[PDB]
């Protein structure tokens, strides 16, 4: 029960957490009020929490956080601040604006594929990781030559999304390092923001400074928090959509060959990967008031963990849920969330993967998995450090 949750955090289960997720879902919703916790795993319950007007994303409303104690980016804020801050960047991430990036993405993918040397290569280092990094750095106005340092700080803050406090009552062993990385990143971005008051940029950071300096809609601290969020999302997400999709195709009869032969399968491959092997495995909410999900009540202040990975494999929603099937009639997932905090990066992530995947398959139609992949320790933003492909 609580043993199953700790098995999820155990690194030994990272390569295949799905038996555990499925077992938890079969058992039903987990009400653990003595741990100030509730764990939802059905599609219905996760959907309901994401939409519930009393579900909060601000940690200040959390009993666990208030006890641990004894601005955050808008991912972790509620209205009105969430509404205002998301509103300020949503146009920048709209499909119409993101579509303009297709030539840059295509040139990057081609360059990266050109540089691949056989007979074996790590998809992570050679493609899945560097593509999204180049794009987000350009978008935000962060110099690509500073990437070595972003990468390490970014990796640490991605890891910080693991629900150690909720599941174990203690902070991560990485806590001190993560605070240091957070401070470094804020200071770093502050300096980039300050130079944009002197030299005109053509990037999102500059656009945000223009608004901040014109009125009361935005503070410098908020620009820092927003850009930090965007930079990290750009480093720590799409990489896993690409790599998880590659892995699922390599493991599933005919799938790599089918995409190599027909790039139009890319969209279905991507959405079925979001369902079957989600880059973001779980999200957290806090009950802003006593609330009901299905027949279960969650006390005000308790953490609600939503195991999206389990929800995507709910047999009441999808047939053969544990099969990777890009040809299935209905692909339904919550891999980009739902409602107020729905992923702002979804058009960009989709575009990045839509260009990358069919190009990869077409370039190496005879590709096979070489050995078994190695996983990072991360639970929430779960991904491979090594995915070896023999060409
Ligand atoms: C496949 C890649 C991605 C996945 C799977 C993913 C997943 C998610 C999920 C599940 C959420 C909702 C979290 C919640 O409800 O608490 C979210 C929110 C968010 N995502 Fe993504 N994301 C991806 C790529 C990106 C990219 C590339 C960016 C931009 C660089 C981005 C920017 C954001 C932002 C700003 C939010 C917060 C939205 C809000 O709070 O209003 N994402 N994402
Ligand atoms: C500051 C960390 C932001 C990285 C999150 C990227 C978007 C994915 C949402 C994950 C929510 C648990
Ligand atoms: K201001
Ligand atoms: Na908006």
């Amino acid at each position: 029960a609580q043993g199953l949750l700790l098995q999820l955090l155990d690194p030994a289960t990272r390569a295949d957490p799905y038996p555990i997720y499925d077992r938890i879902r079969r058992g039903g919703p987990l009400a653990l009020p003595e741990a100030n916790l509730a764990v939802f795993s059905s599609f219905s319950d996760c959907d309901d929490v994401l939409r519930h007007p009393s579900s909060c994303s601000d940690r200040t409303k959390s009993t666990i956080f208030q006890r641990q104690l004894a601005p955050a980016s808008f991912l972790f804020l509620d209205p009105p601040d969430h509404t205002r801050l998301r509103g300020l960047v949503s146009k920048a991430f709209a499909p119409r604006v993101i579509k303009r990036l297709e030539p840059e993405i295509t040139a990057l993918v081609d360059q990266l594929l050109d540089a691949v040397d056989g007979p074996e290569f790590n998809l992570i280092d050679n493609l899945a990781y560097p593509l999204p990094v180049a794009v987000i750095c350009r978008l935000l106005g962060v110099p690509i030559e500073d990437e070595p340092k972003f990468s390490r700080a970014s990796a640490l803050l991605a890891a910080a999304l693991d629900p150690f406090l909720a599941l174990t009552g203690e902070t991560s062993d990485l806590f001190d390092e993560q605070m240091k990385a957070g401070m470094w990143l804020r200071d770093y971005l502050r300096a980039l923001i300050d130079e944009r008051r002197r030299t005109p940029g053509e990037d999102l950071m500059s656009g945000l400074v223009a608004v901040e300096e014109s009125g009361d809609q935005l503070t410098e601290d908020e620009i820092i928090a927003t850009c930090n969020l965007l930079l990290i999302a750009g480093h720590e997400t799409t990489v896993n959509l690409i790599a998880n999709a590659a892995l699922a195709m390599l493991r599933t009869p005919g799938q790599w060959a089918a995409l190599a032969a027909d790039g139009s399968r890319a969209s279905a491959v991507i959405e079925e990967t979001m369902r079957y092997d989600p880059p973001v495995q779980l999200v957290s909410r806090y009950a802003g008031d006593d609330l009901t999900i299905g027949t279960h009540t969650v006390p005000k202040g308790d953490t609600m963990l939503l195991l999206l990975a389990a929800a995507h494999r709910d047999p009441t929603i999808v047939g053969a849920p544990d099969r990777f099937d890009p040809d299935r009639a209905q692909i339904r997932h919550l891999g980009f969330g739902k409602g107020a905090h729905f992923c702002l990066g979804a058009p960009l992530a989709r575009l990045e993967a839509t260009v990358a995947l069919p190009a990869l398959a077409a370039r190496f139609p005879e590709a096979r998995l070489s050995g078994e992949p190695e996983y990072k320790r991360n639970l929430t933003l779960r991904g491979m450090s090594t995915l070896s492909i023999a060409v």
